[PDB]
This record gives structure tokens, sequence and C-alpha cells, in this order.
């Protein structure tokens, strides 16, 4: 059983590491509004949108029972971006950088949580 405060304390630094990436985190910080962004087919392609602010809210409000659910949301965010965007795009390349950062951050943390 994982207490929500323990998950927050352990996992939030990994999320903060993503947020600190500039310019790479910028398209990932807030939920996608497809009409506002001029990408009206977004939710047709991306069935389960995810973004950094949603993940933070889930940690803040105790919505994860176990740490792999958090890892899965981060990876969902990445996979959505690699699915929707062209390989030359900023979002695609930025996603790839975030995945590099996340891999390094999450490893010791997951080992520590068990
Ligand atoms: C589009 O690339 C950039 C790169 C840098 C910056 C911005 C936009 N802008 C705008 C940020 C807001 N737009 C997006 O978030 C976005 C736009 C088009 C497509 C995608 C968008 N992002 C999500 C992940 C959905 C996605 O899969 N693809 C801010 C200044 C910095």
């Amino acid at each position: 059983i994982f207490k929500p405060e323990e998950l927050r304390q352990a996992l939030m630094p990994t999320l903060e590491a993503l947020y600190r990436q500039d310019p790479e985190s910028l398209p990932f910080r807030q939920p996608v509004d497809p009409q506002l962004l001029g990408i009206p087919d977004y939710f047709d392609i991306v069935k389960n949108p995810m973004d950094l602010s949603t993940i933070k809210r889930k940690l803040d409000t105790g919505q994860y029972q176990e740490p792999w659910q958090y890892v899965d949301d981060v990876w969902l965010m990445f996979n959505n971006a690699w699915l929707y965007n062209r390989k030359t795009s900023r979002v695609y390349k930025f996603c790839s950088k975030l995945a590099e950062v996340f891999e390094q951050e999450i490893d010791p943390v997951m080992q520590s949580l068990g």
C-alpha cells in the first residue's frame, strides 16, 4: 500500500525535472485545447490526452495508488506526442528529450519505492 504523501514526496521531483526543461516542456505544461491550438482532429487521434499539469494534479490529490500508474501517465503523454506529431516537429523532438530526462530521474526513484 502506497500512501499518497509518500508518492508525492518521491515522485514530484521527477515531474519537476520535466517541468524545468526549457524549451522542451513548454507544449506539455497544460492540457491541449484542440480548437484554440488549431489542431481540431487531436482528440480523434489521441483517445487519452495527458499533460504535466494533470499529472501534478493527480499527485496533489492522491489519485495514484501505486507508482507505476504515475510512470504510465508520463509515458502516455510521451506516446501521445510521438503519435500525433511529425518527426521533424518541435513537439516530437521535445518529447524525445523529455523521455531522456525522465528515464534518468525515474530509475533510482522506482528502485527506492519498491
Ligand atoms: C508546438 O510546439 C511548440 C513549441 C514551443 C512552444 C510552443 C509550441 N507554444 C505553444 C504551446 C501550445 N501549443 C501546443 O502545446 C501544441 C501545438 C500544436 C501541436 C501540439 C501541441 N502540444 C501538445 C503536446 C499536443 C501535441 O501533440 N502537439 C508556446 C511557446 C513555446
